[PDB]
């Protein structure tokens, strides 16, 4: 129903991540942590950084615990390292719960923490498979679960500005919610529809049709699962395999023509601009991502706008131009709904009946014309062979 408590926990924003406050150890030692669908470790910064103003003191805390056991992670945007603990946590802005989990600190790093993100570790929410170094070492809420009353769900509204903020801004603007155990029905407008978790270690899901402003891309649908295609909030960008990322581009090309954008802007790496307030946002097209249905032979769509897909950035100029990078991006690994898609919905990790939930976020940027849409049901055969086994 209603939970005022972990409404507006979250800040951040897409290229540098949304984060909830949470405390280790005893006395409390507060700190900003990554909320990261997309990994299974909640590792902590616990020791100097350049980018980090503060850290995780185990030598502080007397309720920290030893594992006397490393941790190597090094991963394809950099690495991080460290020893692994246990101690006691509470998320301040969360459930009134102190639970008892692991902790990765972290003594080592390379282009993991990010500077001026304002956060100092990372809250690996998906299965204990993907944990480091292995699957004995359980995840942050599998614990909170197995040591509380707090039902085996969270939902999570992350909310774009729709314009840049600078380094105060970011720091006073509200960005969003994470709601531990529940739904609250205010951050959301119209049904909840739900997608199957395919299996449990990423919150993987299967996409079943692929449109570009109505039009299908009509590709084999195992094509758009290839590896895999999971929810997370760990990730910038909408990612798609390499062919689906190439149809797709060719697509929203098309759809955009009146105007032509350089090779750099549809790779991702340089802005486009446009004098205040005169973003064209009709010419660009919506991207409509049909997921599996909980019922045999039906199928739902959520509907993204350009407002989602192009992610605004100031310029280098600092000008009163309105700015944006191409949010959508290649993968060797997947399909990946990052923080940029995550942005259009209030997204429902419902790990006890194992479905995620889509909705239109109360908080999506749109236009006077266009909203984002959780729209169904459709007919669709065949669907469990849009999944894609090694
Ligand atoms: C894709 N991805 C992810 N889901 N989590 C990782 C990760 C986590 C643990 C072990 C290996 C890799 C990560 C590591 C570091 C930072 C971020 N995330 C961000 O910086 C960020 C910015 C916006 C959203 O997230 C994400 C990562 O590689």
């Amino acid at each position: 129903g209603s939970f005022v408590e972990m409404v507006d926990n979250l800040r951040g924003k897409s290229g540098q991540g949304y984060y909830v406050e949470m405390t280790v150890g005893s006395p409390p030692q507060t700190l900003n942590i990554l909320v990261d669908t997309g990994s299974s470790n909640f590792a902590v910064g616990a020791a100097p950084h350049p980018f980090l103003h503060r850290y995780y003191q185990r030598q502080l805390s007397s309720t920290y615990r030893d594992l006397r056991k490393g941790v190597y992670v090094p991963y394809t945007q950099g690495k991080w390292e460290g020893e692994l603990g246990t101690d006691l946590v509470s998320i301040p802005h969360g459930p009134n719960v102190t639970v008892r989990a692991n902790i990765a600190a972290i003594t080592e790093s390379d282009k993991f923490f990010i500077n001026g993100s304002n956060w100092e570790g990372i809250l690996g929410l998906a299965y204990a498979e993907i944990a480091r170094p292995d699957d004995s070492l359980e995840p942050f809420f599998d614990s909170l679960v197995k040591q509380t009353h707090v039902p085996n769900l969270f939902s999570l509204q992350l909310c774009g500005a729709g314009f840049p903020l600078n380094q105060s801004e970011v720091l006073a603007s509200v960005g969003g919610s994470m709601i531990i155990g529940g739904i609250d029905h205010s951050l959301y407008t119209g049904s909840l529809w739900y997608t199957p978790i395919r299996r449990e270690w990423y919150y993987e899901v299967i996409i079943v049709r692929v449109e570009i402003n109505g039009q299908d891309l009509k590709m084999d649908c195992k094509e758009y699962n290839y590896d895999k295609s999971i929810v997370d909030s760990g990730t910038t960008n909408l990612r798609l395999p390499k062919k689906v990322f190439e149809a797709a581009v060719k697509s929203i090309k098309a759809a955009s023509s009146t105007e032509k954008f350089p090779d750099g802007f549809w790779l991702g790496e340089q802005l486009v601009c446009w004098q205040a307030g005169t973003t064209p946002w009709n010419i660009f097209p919506v991207i409509s991502l049909y997921l599996m249905g909980e019922v045999t032979n039906q199928s739902f769509r959520i509907t993204i706008l350009p407002q989602q897909y192009l992610r605004p950035v100031e310029d280098v100029a600092t000008s009163q131009d309105d700015c944006y990078k191409f949010a959508i991006s290649q993968s060797s690994t997947g399909t990946v709904m990052g923080a940029v898609i995550m942005e259009g919905f209030y997204v429902v990790f419902d790990r006890a009946r194992k479905r995620i939930g889509f909705a239109v976020s109360a908080c999506h940027v749109h236009d006077e014309f266009r909203t984002a849409a959780v729209e169904g049901p459709f007919v669709t055969l065949d669907m469990e062979d849009c999944g894609y086994n090694i």
